[PDB]
C-alpha cells in the first residue's frame, strides 16, 4: 500500500523453453497469482520500468503471504512466478494504459 491491486485474470498460457519448467508450470500452476500488484500506470514513461515495479511488487507481496502460512515455493517455482507475473504485468500496462 498504496499499491493498486489488479482484477484476477486467468493464468497466462506459456510456452516455457525449459521443458521441465514448461510442464512444471501446467502441473502447478494454481501456486502462482493470478492478480499483479502496481503503482498506478501514469507514474511511468514506459513499459518495461512499470513492469519491472510491479514483477518486484506482486512477487513479494505472493511470498510474504505463502511463507506466514507456513508454506514455501522452490527454485523452479521463483523462475515460473516471475515470468508468470512479467506477463500479467505487461497486460495490466496495456490495458490500463488502454
Ligand atoms: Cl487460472
Ligand atoms: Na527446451
Amino acid at each position: 500500500g498504496g499499491y493498486m491491486l489488479g482484477s484476477a485474470m486467468s493464468r497466462p498460457l506459456i510456452h516455457f523453453g525449459n521443458d521441465y519448467e514448461d510442464r512444471y508450470y501446467r502441473e502447478n500452476m494454481y501456486r502462482y497469482p493470478n492478480q499483479v500488484y502496481y503503482r498506478p500506470v501514469d507514474q511511468y514513461n514506459n513499459q518495461n520500468n512499470f513492469v519491472h515495479d510491479c514483477v518486484n511488487i506482486t512477487v513479494k507481496q505472493h511470498t510474504v503471504t505463502t511463507t506466514t502460512k507456513g508454506e514455501n515455493f522452490t527454485e523452479t517455482d521463483i523462475k515460473i512466478m516471475e515470468r508468470v507475473v512479467e506477463q500479467m504485468c505487461i497486460t495490466q500496462y496495456q490495458q490500463e494504459s488502454q
